[PDB]
């Protein structure tokens, strides 16, 4: 059992967490420097994604494991902020450590950072920008929605891709149509209710939203109906497979006719099962855990359109949208538990076959069909719609946006270095370190762009002093910019709010740990 | 888990990828020096193709694995450009490396190589000379084609074969007619529609084009037809073989009659299979994964010509030209699925048998039969034919040529060093280091030819300075030359355009990376 | 020969001058911890003066030697400031090392300290207080002068000496009469004209100012007048000694009588010289490099009081006051080169003999006579008189006084962190780190007294802000206190002005020096 002294243990934990942070920080910006990641299997992986470098690397120091655990817990809400969140966490820790070095109790530092964060959450709804809950059915004369998709695409990659951007703006318009509203000013839109299916080949301009369901399956037998009109769809949980007692009958393999007599006995049990489904009057069937080949001939003969591996999430929606009820087993199929579609057809997308389900009693869920060239251009175009889907769902589910390019932070740093003056003993030194820590974000972006960082930090400060919140620095420009609102660089409120929660959580947690005992 | 520092890693990853390049460049061009490559298993291989030397050699340090990935991707498109492209990537990395020593942020270098490159792509169709689409047919009084077929042979070889060259020039002529032409000086007949079969024995002059398809896999038994007139061809995917249950029926060895009856029951399943075919009335039959021995005897008894092991691609052409169906299995065969040939014969090439299907409506794919010599002299003559088809294909899909021997590069270097003047700031040093790198190609050619390089540059610069888009150095000649068109040293555009595309890709990617993390 | 790198060399010369300062600071202020210093010859020495601790110790590194030279030069003007001055140089330097770490060029840091210092100089007349220029006929009902002498003893001692302190107050009152009036409203008075003579074997109460001069000496032979009335004083540069030629006669040991006759010739020239002085009619004579015993026997016979060893400074104060002429040698003694005194007498002080010259036309110089007990208690009563006289000569030669207890410093730091708002660029950044360095003085005095420094700085910072100027921290009381004037902790303007002058000199000097080449 490995022991560690106090003083020493906190310094040793600030260093691991701090080593992770300054290592992620070459990759912080929207042109940030890409990492190279070799596995023990020796495959190389080059990315600028920050949630991917924590997952891909051996980390073992317990305080470095806490900081990835914070990143991971953050990784489900955001892709860029979870990068920014680790950098911020690291910059708070190296200021806390300077107060501990003046022998100041960490308890007080924790309490003065708690009052800082708290002041900050009452300044960001006033420092925020409020847009319309509905620009003429929330999407007309396009404006806002186009800038979020042109911006998010430029920030995540840049290069060439205008004929991709316009299609992505049309998709984003189609999701915006879906949307039904909350009396606050948010919306009841949901990523989860959105489902995106990608098919190989041709043009990205041929991608569309669907109100009903698309099944990406190619559907089992060529002889089954290629259109069904007024379809009664049965959904069944189990395999279409024989039901038999567990302990298994034995015949000799040294008699020929009996190997055929087990095989034919199980095969007349399947032909019974298919007759029960054609007696039920089903025109389509879904079976989630498989259909035998003999049974697929008998379903095709009786004229029934059968689907295999339709995954649990897609079934819940098909149930819910056509009014089915999930049936456990083929004896258990029963004639009013069947749901209903106007039609079910097979349609080719990019030469490949595909089943589109429509005429649906309620589909809350929607489907987007994405057709396009190759694999790298298709995977990348899906990813790109994803980044654009997620910015739209953050402005839809909360109407407030805040300016970016170092703005928000510089204002907290000046109101907090005004707050911290009215504050009393030993609490004021902690608070004024948290005001400086927001000032340590912002300038690093200007160094990423190839420009001096310290003269860019002072000139934003004096612009912030004579003017107001407007000013900032743009990595994509390479320069200080008069007015951030002008270059489209508004950000969702939720990318700030979460990284100030997860940086103040990771740093207060490394401050709160005075000992470490290891087996 | 091996860690490495930022800034430190960028230099180590340029060195590694610069070292690879600097080892391969002595093998560049038509006198370049050969490497010897010994495998782990001990196999020695002496070569000077550059895509082959990276395939055959172990590479371990990740930034030299990246340049190999650039080689790899270019090797799918060209065989000649890939040798050049790896060296080019070295000449760009060593000007970038000096800019990193002057402390100029990579974001700027990345962007200046980019502005230099964007200018170059708009200088290379104005530097290009465009010949003809096909006024009076392409190859008539042969000339331009004869020049590429003699010029490719000079590069790829440089020894006697005047009596090989007239034959290659003739084969090229034959291919060139086919064409299937595309708008605005394009063409559609290509490498994946060209098929070359080489058969031993006698002269290369006996080589021919075929409009139909040529099958190398022999007609089987002697007692089958060796010529079919007005042939009914059946095409079949599956093996002609006995199909039977999973768990395998057993009849004891110590009942010796009943094993013999089990065998003859399986011979009655085979003779049935053949008798179905003979009932369909297919005078020819093909089975892709095989014909049974009994089954080959019955097809011969009935007077049916059967072919075995024919490859997926050859089958598709044979489908398309005879109007046939690829049938799944003897059970799937049914009486509208048969194609049609005016004749089918077995014809002897250097004594040996070969099956030619011909008189086939509407084929786009062609077959070239190359007869000749024993074996080493025939594999080199097929290879020589390939090399001549690839120049003829770079000329067919764009009828654009660019002067070689350093003419396009020395001309981009002066036009970029004029462009780089009109650009301001430290980004002008960046444009001007990419003009310096093209001028770093070219003089290396003069040293490989056994001449002083720096004095050859000054002679080349002065003829390039008093005239315009002319003069070069030629490794074959072993001099400098006023008239570089005139000695036939001109290149198709697609070998330039790609190797300058794949050197900027590789070098731009090796710059963006600041970390390397290894398990 | 050892060489050193740029920036490295500079950091090492900042490290040596830092270690000196932060070691000299444990002795700071009047509660300061004393050092013990043992010499190479083993001599033990205990002191807390900083100009002594640098003298009694070997300091090796050249940049630390430079700082002793800045201390040596400052010790010659003040005995309190030079201690404070070492500490002030280290505290500016450790802020400079942070700016150098910010990658700021020294030329910009030097120019911002120059602008901080010129701003500081226009701030020290505004903070400055002028009491009077003449104070009811000066030292009258004494009050202000009583307080500076009692305070200077209380900082210098802090134990029983009340009945010396009162004597010291009479002596300061006596020196004040002397002081002559400048039209600035200052007073000309000079330490080079103040003289104190200490005799063992009494009580302090019997100490006096004298207008005329005191000769400390016992004055040679008792046989001469021990009181002279209307004294004609001869002053003589040389020895009363033979003038015989250097290339000189010799005499044999065995010619016994001629040896006695050479001895009597050197005594008969000395007796002529003495008779020559006596014909001139002199009554006192001073010979500064000596009196022969024969010349003393003969000078007492003529009723003449001769003095030996009267040093060159004392000799000028006696010349100017008696209207004498310093004569070179007895041959040059001549009758009107004599000065005149009303009387010259011997008076017994502490039972010890002492000679007083008085009735002097126009002396500027004064003499203070110091009686006391023992030897150690007399040297200390001398030292106590010294330091208080030194505090009078600084209040008298400039009529400006300033507050103490870290009042001036806390006030410069806040006015500069307002100056620095009207300044721009990287020289603003440098001004604001100097301002911070003044804030680092002050709180260390509260730690010598046992208080908490960060809590004594927050209570002073809020009291200096909500209250108003003359706020400080008293190390002798042990408190933060408002109106430090009340406590009597007012200093001369010249002890602050100089200690900022010499610190800003040492720190600029170690900053202008790039290299160090050492043999």
């Amino acid at each position: 059992t490995s022991r560690n002294s106090g003083r020493d243990a906190l310094k040793n934990n600030i260093l691991a967490a701090r080593t992770l942070a300054e290592m992620l920080r070459s990759s912080l910006g929207p042109k940030g420097l890409d990492k190279m990641l070799i596995d023990s299997f020796g495959d190389v992986t080059i990315t600028n994604d920050g949630a991917t470098i924590v997952k891909e690397m051996e980390i073992q120091h317990p305080a470095a494991k806490l900081l990835v655990e914070a990143a991971k817990a953050q990784d489900s809400e955001v892709g860029d902020g979870t990068t920014s969140a680790v950098v911020l966490a690291g910059l708070f820790l190296e200021k806390a450590e300077s107060l501990v070095d003046q022998n100041i109790h960490p308890t007080i530092i924790i309490e003065g950072f708690k009052k800082a964060f708290n002041k900050s959450l009452e300044l960001l709804p006033q420092l925020a920008t409020k847009v319309d809950v509905s620009d003429l059915n929330s999407a007309t004369a396009r404006d806002a929605l186009k800038k979020i998709v042109y911006t998010t695409m430029s920030s995540k990659f840049m290069a060439e891709g205008e004929e991709l951007n316009k299609i992505m703006d049309i998709v984003i318009d189609a999701v915006t149509t879906v949307a039904e509203p909350l009396p606050d000013g948010g919306y009841n839109v949901s990523l989860d209710l959105i489902k995106i299916d990608k098919k190989k080949g041709g043009t990205i301009e041929d991608s569309q939203l669907i109100r009903g369901i698309v099944l990406d399956k190619e559907v089992v037998h060529a002889g089954m109906p290629r259109r069904v009109e007024k379809a009664k769809i049965a959904v069944l949980d189990a395999s279409l497979e024989v039901e038999k007692p567990e302990i298994s009958a034995k015949i000799s393999i040294t008699s020929p006719d009996q190997i055929k007599a087990f095989l034919d006995e199980e095969a007349k049990y399947l032909k019974d099962m298919v007759d029960k489904l054609a007696s039920i009057g089903a025109n389509v069937v879904i079976c989630q855990k498989g259909i035998d080949d003999i049974a697929q001939h008998f379903l095709a003969k009786r004229g029934i359109l059968a689907v295999r591996r339709v995954k649990r999430s897609d079934i819940e929606k098909l149930e819910k949208a056509l009014g089915a009820r999930i049936i456990s087993s083929i004896k258990d199929a029963t004639p009013e538990d069947l749901g209903y579609a106007e039609l079910v057809e097979e349609r080719k997308v990019g030469n490949d076959k595909m089943v589109f389900i429509e005429g649906a009693k309620n589909p809350k869920a929607v489907n987007i069909l994405l057709r396009g060239s190759n694999d790298m251009a298709l995977d990348e175009a899906e990813r790109s719609i994803n980044d654009a889907l997620y910015s739209l769902r953050n402005i839809l589910m909360e109407p407030y946006i805040v300016p970016g390019g170092g703005a928000i932070e510089l204002e907290l740093s000046a109101r907090l270095r005004e707050y911290a003056r009215s504050v009393g003993g030993k609490e004021q030194l902690a608070i004024e370190a948290y005001a400086d820590a927001l000032e340590e974000i912002p300038m690093i972006l200007a160094e990423t762009a190839g420009l001096e960082p310290i003269s860019a930090l002072m000139d934003l400060r004096a612009r912030h002093a004579k003017g107001l919140t407007n000013c900032g620095v743009d990595v994509i420009n390479g320069k200080i910019i008069d007015d951030i609102y002008s270059i489209n660089v508004v950000e969702p409120i939720r990318v700030t709010r979460q990284v100030l929660k997860s940086a103040t959580e990771a740093a207060t947690s490394i401050m709160k740990i005075d000992d470490l005992i290891a087996a």
